[PDB]
DNA sequence: CGAACCTGGTCTTGACTCCATTGCCGGATTTGTATTAGACTGGCAGGGTTGCCCCGAAGCGGGCG
């Protein structure tokens, strides 16, 4: 079905896997992060930018 | 009988030639680095074949605390 952690162990178990090709290895390892919107890189621009002037500074 | 001679070299002096050998210098070519603002967001991809043997590791029946 959809729940009852049957599927979840399932998708669980075989993200703990070897993958011993590295191009698939690291592919899984990219697939992580949540891809981001115009306002999010302008928020991180600004943050980025106001951090480097920060360290400057000191 | 002596005497010129003539010619092996042995060697030097002086002028001449000629080509390496750096040295700038001006320009040519060669090589390296930086920068491009619309938007673009998780691979293609190629095969699976023997026989025999040894041995080491995974997993399952079977009792035990």
């Amino acid at each position: 079905e959809d729940e009852s952690e049957a599927l979840r162990q399932a998708r669980k178990d075989a993200e703990l896997t070897a993958s011993a090709d590295s191009v698939r290895a690291y592919l899984k390892q990219i697939g992580k992060v949540a891809l981001l919107n115009a306002e999010e890189e302008v928020e991180l621009a600004k943050r980025i930018e106001a951090g480097l002037y920060a360290t400057q500074l000191m």
